[PDB]
């Protein structure tokens, strides 16, 4: 009977719907709040606070209208708040105590949401039967919803086992508590539906599918309308619905009290509800649902007058006054209820992992095993273990390599090798599934003249186990890392020298460069500095964040020129904010040691400031110079130690010569180098100082020039024997000082700052190379008898690799502008320099979405159909014909081609499946959060026309040629473990198997069924409905 007088005139409180008294607890009745005691249970009122703002002091605290700091609890704008009775600080999560009761102050808004039953400090955590329990210090078990050391947690009423990684319903509301059994409030639960005749009628017509929309496979959304049994016309008159009737769920239905509530407040500011009553967690619900009731009269009203319920939707589904939509203002509809980042969500917030459930037969999938050390990364993460996916990236590598023969019937533009992208990120079966396939079609493991016409790499160090088992690909040296701790950072911040004798990745050795005097020892590994992401896409980012405010994964044309402007201007200054320092150093490291194929980096050659190959860095000549001279004198065993001035001394002894005491042949007397590097600006030599370099017994009383010189202002370089010159001793030494050499320009050994060389470089070579003398040696056609398909020794060294494009090169504004275009054009040039193999960008055409840097700047890693490599209209690089004759002319320059392979993901694709997700990081590891495991809304469902024309065309000719690949098969790979106790992480060999595979089932789109998550989408926790009182998903 509500709000009741006692035979003394006092106030109290009986529930409208179940007759219960009210003690202890607020309850909001018409206009006003009022507290019922927990003893008698009589009524306070608590004022209405309505003037006044949030501020905060040197914490947030209100202030009325005179400005004062209001204390304790408090009625502000149906809310109730607690405010230091001192302080004034707000309390947000957290517990504080009114009638000698502990109230609980959820943490978004500091509002009171519940009762809590005790506060904790002085027990103990004990373990009990296999669980955790908390014992007070009386030592009893505590039991109910209590804090803790101030966390807010659960212990099982009947047992005392803390509860812990689950929602949990208490007396009517929900928390989630975390790993550690420490919540949080996410809502409070509605009693129950109104069960009047007003009701009945709103209930739905049947459960067809007719009778709901924006729907998805069968599940209800936040957005679904709906055909009610009756309709009440013009706020008046009931009559039976049509089939053209509809309303929106939400209008009569809500997933909890929160929602409903806030769902009267908007109607009521919105014109719909004419009324002083005031709706918040406190008011009955009976109350709530007579109200909802009365809104829908005034619904109904505009429908008849407006003919119709583009208004409505308007109304609770789009933005009004750049607000959120209705919708999009409620918890359980929204990002923050998905709980967004942590340290394991490295891009896009983070990632939702795909599950089972037995209401989704159709998302289901009996696969979904990471199969490597990382799983997640960017967008929809393809599963490359289930076997159809399997067999379908068999399909497309078959594509891309015979990709002229198969559009244009052109022979000669087929790429040649492949780059695993993200190869971490995808299951060890297709790497090695990947491996037979390139042994099948190629016979790279018969001998090195095989292996070496298809050179491929992966994006990893020695922790790609399938990839340096075999040697099947090139892994990444640690040059780049150790590079970056000794020598790309200003003065003052670089590590000694001495970090660039051995190349290592966590204490294990690639290869040794002190006394190298062997060969098929080393990991075949290739070296860089940066590379379109590595060391590049962060700095440019953090320039353009500072030039314009924009983020670095998105931002507009105009911005990114901004940032390059002042990226490019900084690169060529002496002191740099974000530019390394010393590179023509590092690539003369890159250029001059044994044992690894060096790539060049299209981005340390050129600026973005400019089209294709237009401007020239402030590097080209220096990388010119060293590219050349590599490939004339650049072979043999090699030397290198670190002196006592901190100096790098690095030498080549020349074709066949193995040590310093090798003669070699006669070739030899005019190949080797050495090389000298410091990082140190301010080296000063004193007067009877000497720096040597030990040229090797087949240059004894030789005479040498430079290559490279350190000058004030930059670098000197030069191609020919037209330049300064030295003399070995009959040691074979050459010896530098404080002073030029025959009063020759840059020949002294001094510390230098300036825009190319922070300390010393210079390089030497052997007077009298003939015109074309070329240092580098063939591969042969001697059979392997070890087991590995690469193998590291001179001719592999022969080889140089360059990355052809930026991810900041702007569009291209006519056709002879477009990458592809120029490329082709310059083939001879990349021959000239030595190139042996040409990484192009990935080909695929651009998603387009900004959802990622990748698809902001078009770069080809971020795309949709996978198989459209320009087709009708260009993608950043051209159209598929150009690409055809890109491919030709550098085949035609005597280079491989290399095919970015990017299994890893798919992005934008626009059709939309329910499955059961929770949130997760890159390791494919379930993060502990509120958002739980829901069904979800995914964008899952797409490709593209080339996907539907080539996915699964190949497959059955495949099983015909190399049906090996179709079978399963027992393999090994190497295997990173780390240490706990901090020693080296160390490699143990692993056993896998994998599966037989199907040649008759085409992915012609891919689906949630052949994905293991996607990055996180904002819709809630709750977009898909269910009954929040026990689980149960609607379905139709
Ligand atoms: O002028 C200050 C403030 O006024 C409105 O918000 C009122 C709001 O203020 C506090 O909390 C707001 C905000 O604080 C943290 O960021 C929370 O985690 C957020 O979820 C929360 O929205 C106060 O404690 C609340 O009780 C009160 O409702 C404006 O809307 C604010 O944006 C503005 O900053
Ligand atoms: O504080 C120490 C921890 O002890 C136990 O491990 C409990 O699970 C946890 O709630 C508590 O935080
Ligand atoms: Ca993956
Ligand atoms: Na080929």
């Amino acid at each position: 009977k509500g709000l009741r007088q006692d035979s003394n005139g006092k106030l109290r409180y009986f529930d409208l719907t179940t007759g219960i008294q009210a003690k202890g607890q607020f309850v909001t009745i018409g206009q006003e709040t009022y507290y019922f005691s927990k003893d008698h249970g009589d009524a306070q009122l608590l004022p209405m606070v309505t003037e006044g703002h949030y501020g905060t002091i040197t914490a947030w605290v209100y202030r009325d209208q005179n400005n004062t700091i209001l204390k304790g609890l408090q009625n502000i704008n149906g809310t109730l708040q607690f405010f230091d009775p001192y302080t004034g600080e707000q309390l947000k999560g957290g517990v504080a105590k009114y009638d000698d009761k502990l109230f609980y102050f959820e943490s978004g808004k500091g509002n009171l949401v519940s009762t809590v039953a005790g506060d904790y400090q002085d027990g103990h955590y004990i373990s009990q039967d296999g669980q955790t329990r908390y014992a007070d210090k009386q030592n009893q078990l505590v039991k109910g919803l209590v804090t803790v050391n101030g966390a807010l947690q659960y212990f099982d009423n009947a047992t005392g086992n803390q509860i812990k990684n689950q929602q949990v319903i208490v007396d009517g509301k929900t928390y989630y508590f975390d790993d550690k059994g420490n919540g949080e409030y996410l809502f409070t639960n509605t009693l129950d539906m109104s069960t009047n005749a007003f009701s009945t009628k709103n209930v739905a017509f049947n459960h067809d599918s007719s009778s709901f929309d924006h729907t998805v496979d069968g599940f209800l959304t936040a957005d679904t309308w709906y055909r009610p049994k009756s309709i009440l016309a013009n706020g008046t008159t009931w009559r039976d619905s049509t089939d053209k009737d509809m309303r929106p769920l939400i209008t009569v239905w809500w997933p909890n009290k929160n929602v409903q509530v806030n769902y009267l407040n908007f109607m009521k500011a919105n014109g719909l509800l004419t009324t002083a009553a005031q709706y918040t967690l406190h008011s009955d619900q009976y109350d709530l649902n007579q109200a909802a009731q009365d809104v829908q009269v005034a619904i109904e009203r505009r429908i008849a007058s407006e003919h119709g319920t583009d208004w409505l939707q308007k109304l609770l589904f789009e933005s009004q006054n750049n607000n959120p939509s209705f919708v999009k203002q409620q918890f359980i509809w929204n990002k923050d209820s998905e709980y967004h980042g942590g340290g394991d969500a490295w891009f896009q917030g983070g990632y939702l992992k795909y599950g089972n459930n037995p209401l989704t037969p159709t998302t289901n999938s009996d696969y979904r095993q990471p199969g490597n050390a990382f799983d997640f990364l960017l967008a929809n993460d393809v599963d490359n273990s289930n076997p159809v996916v399997q067999a379908e990236n068999l399909n497309w590598l078959h594509y891309l390599m015979n990709f002229g023969t198969i559009t244009a019937g052109q022979d000669d533009a087929n790429f040649d090798s492949i780059r695993i992208d993200a190869v971490d990120f995808i299951h060890n079966d297709t790497i090695q599934r990947t491996y037979d396939y390139l042994r099948d079609a190629y016979q790279v493991q018969q001998s090195e003249a095989k292996a070496n016409q298809h050179i491929s790499l992966v994006e990893a160090g020695l922790d790609a186990g399938t990839s340096t088992i075999h040697n099947d690909a090139l892994i990444e040296s640690n040059l780049r890392e150790a590079a970056t701790l000794s020598l790309t950072n200003e003065p003052g911040k670089n590590k000694p020298l001495t970090n660039m004798l051995q190349d290592v990745d966590g204490g294990t050795l690639i290869t040794d460069h002190t006394q190298n005097s062997t060969e098929n020892q080393a990991t075949p590994n290739y070296s860089i500095i940066h590379a379109h992401d590595k060391g590049v896409q962060e700095k440019v980012g953090a320039a353009i964040t500072d030039a314009t405010g924009a983020d670095w994964t998105n931002f507009t044309d105009e911005q990114l020129k901004a940032g390059l402007e002042l990226f490019y201007k900084d690169q060529r200054a002496t002191n740099k904010k974000y530019n390394s320092y010393n590179i023509p150093s590092i690539y003369a490291l890159m250029l001059t040691n044994k044992d690894t194929v060096p790539r060049m980096y299209y981005g340390d050659m050129y600026q973005d400031d400019g089209q294709y190959m237009a401007n020239k860095s402030i590097y080209y000549d220096a990388l010119v110079s060293l590219m050349t001279a590599r490939k004339s004198y650049v072979s043999g065993g090699q030397t290198m130690s670190v002196d006592n001035h901190g100096l790098l001394k690095s030498v080549r002894f020349g074709k066949d010569a193995m040590t310093a005491n090798d003669l070699g042949t006669s070739a030899t007397r005019t190949e080797g180098l050495g090389v000298i590097i410091g990082n140190d600006p301010k080296l000063q030599l004193n007067d009877s100082d000497k720096v040597t370099l030990d040229m090797g017994a087949a240059h004894k009383n030789q005479k040498y020039r430079a290559v490279i010189l350190t000058t004030r202002d930059g670098l000197a370089t030069f191609n020919s024997d037209q330049a300064p010159t030295a003399w070995t001793n009959d040691q074979g030494t050459l010896t530098f000082s404080n002073q030029e050499i025959n009063g020759q320009d840059n020949t002294q050994i001094r510390g230098v700052a300036n825009p190319q060389v922070s300390g010393y470089l210079a390089v030497w070579v052997p007077v009298g190379a003939s015109d074309n003398q070329d240092a580098r040696t063939a591969a042969t056609t001697t059979e392997n008898h070890d087991g590995k398909v690469l193998h590291s020794n001179a001719a592999l060294d022969s080889n140089l690799i360059y990355e052809g494009f930026s991810n900041f090169q702007p569009k291209a504004t006519t056709h002879d502008e477009l990458t592809n275009v120029v490329i082709a054009k310059n083939a001879d040039v990349f021959n000239n320099w030595g190139i042996t193999s040409f990484e192009m960008a990935p080909q695929y055409r651009s998603s387009g979405d900004h959802t990622f840097l990748d698809s902001t700047i078009d770069n080809g890693y971020a795309f949709t159909d996978r198989y459209d490599l320009g087709f009708n209209t260009p993608t950043k690089y051209g159209t598929d014909g150009d690409l055809r004759a890109t491919i030709q002319a550098l085949h035609h320059a005597n280079m491989q081609v290399m095919a970015d392979v990017v299994d890893n993901q798919v992005y934008n694709l626009p059709g939309k499946e329910v499955v059961s997700a929770t949130r997760a990081g890159v390791y494919g590891n379930d993060d502990a959060t509120g958002f739980g495991t829901q069904l979800y809304v995914t964008n899952s469902v797409g490709g593209g026309q080339y996907q539907e024309k080539y996915a699964g065309q190949y497959l059955e000719a495949l099983k015909a040629k190399y049906p090996d690949l179709f079978e399963g098969k027992a393999y090994d790979y190497w295997y990173k473990n780390y240490a706990n106790d901090g020693s080296n992480p160390y490699y143990t060999l692993s056993h896998g198997d994998r599966e037989s595979i199907p040649a008759d089932v085409a992915i012609k789109q891919w689906s949630a069924k052949y994905m293991n998550g996607t990055n996180v989408l904002g819709n809630g926790m709750g977009y898909v409905l269910k009954d929040w009182h026990n689980g149960q998903y609607f379905k139709l």
